[PDB]
């Protein structure tokens, strides 16, 4: 069918996505940037996503309805559970674009965070499907992994939700582009990784590295030691990498670095389409962008050896690696407004 621009798809309803499309890559992401915006999108995702519990169904209690819209429709409620701190910003950026586009919320959360991550240098190009609606229930409490989680409790919280230890590792690819604002304010916007605006492995790199430092004027609930200065850490980052049930496909991101795409894509698909039947919605992945850039060799940062690594998967060493020449710069916030 004809859509806008001289566009084309082959289901006449995905073409309302290519003008969603241009609005959000022209004023949401200013210029299709992978920025802040970009950055909370694809948070807001796993944040509605994760709301889907089949052990609350099972036991005669109401679920969740997964990736549904709720945490926008029902924003006064979800934004205000503890583990959503942070969130409010990009829901109440993103609501009216999609009431003025009359799309979904559930599809637009998704949609916003496919087309930002393909903005991503070296980044996926996340499956796409529409059509999910908008009445639904809010998600109960509870349901989201928090920082200071045991690897026990997070790997327990997903597995119900639908994901094995390995696919939870996927997932964190995403804090390859990601920062924080809510755990330590006044650091606001110092990002997970050396890169965020690549998807690339400094990730996994990076949080097993020693810490070192404390970034701010005190640690805070759910935070740890940096290994760099500008850098921020989790506390379950640190504790996922080392931790011998996800450790070694943690490290084989760094050994392995072509296949962290495929792997986040697939997990993706799978979490954009929680509380969900694929069969029942329409596919229009051929409107998300194509991703530039190439798969980047993960390297040591300035300053750093393969001493300062904490290598924690017992069956393969931690692989040999450049070091980036010269004395390491502060990493920058995240930029902007
Ligand atoms: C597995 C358990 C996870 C935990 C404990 C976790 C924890 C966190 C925390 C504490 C932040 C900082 C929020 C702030 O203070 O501003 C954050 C940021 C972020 N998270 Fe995760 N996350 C998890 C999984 C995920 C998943 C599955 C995704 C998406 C697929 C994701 C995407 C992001 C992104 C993109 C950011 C950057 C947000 C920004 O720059 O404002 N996270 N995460
Ligand atoms: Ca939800
Ligand atoms: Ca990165």
């Amino acid at each position: 069918a004809k859509c806008s621009k001289g566009r084309t798809a082959s289901n006449d309803a995905c073409c309302v996505w290519f003008d969603v499309l241009d609005d959000i890559q022209e004023n949401l992401f200013d210029g299709g940037e992978c920025g802040e915006e970009v950055h909370e999108s694809l948070r807001l995702t796993f944040h509605d996503a994760i709301g889907f519990s089949p052990a609350l169904t099972r036991q005669g209690k109401f679920g969740g309805g997964g990736a549904d819209g709720s945490i926008m429709l029902f924003s006064d409620i979800e934004t205000n559970f503890a583990a959503n701190n942070g969130v409010d910003d990009i829901v109440e950026q993103q609501k009216p674009i999609a009431i003025k586009h009359q799309v979904s919320f559930g599809d637009f959360i998704q949609f916003a965070g496919a087309v930002g991550s393909s903005n991503c240098a070296g980044g996926p190009r996340i499956q796409f499907l529409a059509g999910r609606s908008n009445v639904t229930k809010p998600s109960p409490d509870h349901l989201v992994p928090e920082p200071f989680d045991s690897v026990t409790s997070i790997l327990a919280r997903m597995g119900d939700a639908g994901f094995k230890p390995d696919e939870v590792v996927a997932l964190l690819a995403s804090h390859s582009v990601a920062a924080q604002d809510t755990i330590d304010p006044k650091l606001a916007g110092h990002p997970f990784d050396s890169t965020p605006s690549d998807f690339d492995s400094q990730f996994f790199v990076e949080t097993l590295l020693k810490g070192t430092l404390i970034p701010g004027d005190s640690l805070h609930k759910g935070q740890v030691k940096s290994p760099l200065p500008g850098e921020f850490r989790l506390q379950s980052d640190e504790l996922l990498a080392r931790d011998s049930r996800t450790s070694c496909e943690w490290q084989s991101f760094i050994s392995n670095p072509n296949s962290m795409v495929p792997k986040f894509e697939r997990a993706m698909a799978k979490m954009a389409t929680l509380g969900q039947n694929p069969k029942k919605l329409i596919d229009c992945s051929e409107v998300i962008p194509v991703p530039r850039g190439r798969v980047k060799q993960p390297t040591l940062p300035a300053g750093k050896t393969i001493k300062d690594i904490e290598a924690s998967c017992r069956k393969a060493p931690f692989p040999r690696l450049p070091t980036d020449k010269g004395t390491f710069t502060s990493i920058l916030p995240v930029p902007s407004s």
